[PDB]
């Protein structure tokens, strides 16, 4: 039911992400433009984007381990894994040490647009 | 800081790094787009305008320190230090390794465009 069990995992990755820049912007966020906070969520999806084939190599040795037919609550589960066990609180300190949060840009904004489930993932 | 030190500062910290990104790539640049290595030039520019008020402070006790009042040559000088001493390697490290290399826009080739002397930063 691979579409299902995508749009479960994304929502949960980009879900779990979001939490923790959340988190982190109630310590760090008084320092940075409300432009800037749009960015860091840019960079959770965008974080997503680019690692979603490693997520899909893992996930599929998760599921075949599992000695039984995978339910999409399993993708719920795994995707939940992934959103907790990213530490992107140290991609957000480190990327705001250096000064290099990128300008908020159109294309970024068009991202952030879309729902959880539909952003594009390869 | 005077518009003319601005000058030598901008050209000789852009041509450092450049460099310090030049070398790093011979090692770490084989699978990287055109595009992605462009993306890592307009880094080097966006990184020194985000740092310039933290250069200019450490410019200012440098230049306190010198022993003489301080003339261009000095400038130039404090601005291949920072060209060649501040660790890009470190930052291009984090965005390749964790494959957030941003993808190439129009404002960055922009930016990418500028001779060194007039890429802007926060010094007028």
């Amino acid at each position: 039911i691979n579409k299902a069990y995508e749009v479960t995992m994304k929502i949960q990755i980009i879900s779990g992400f979001d939490r923790q820049l959340t988190a982190w912007l109630r310590v760090h966020g008084r320092r940075l433009t409300n432009n800037q906070k749009k960015t860091l969520f840019f960079v959770n999806r965008r974080y997503m984007q680019t690692h979603w084939q490693n997520y899909m190599l893992w996930v599929k040795r998760k599921i075949k381990a599992l000695g039984r037919p995978a339910a999409v609550g399993d993708y719920t589960r795994l995707g939940a894994e992934i959103g907790r066990r990213v530490d992107m609180v140290f991609f957000y300190n480190f990327l705001s040490g250096r000064k290099m949060i990128p300008p908020y840009s159109a294309y970024m904004a068009k991202l952030n647009a879309l729902r959880p489930a539909d952003v594009p993932v390869k």
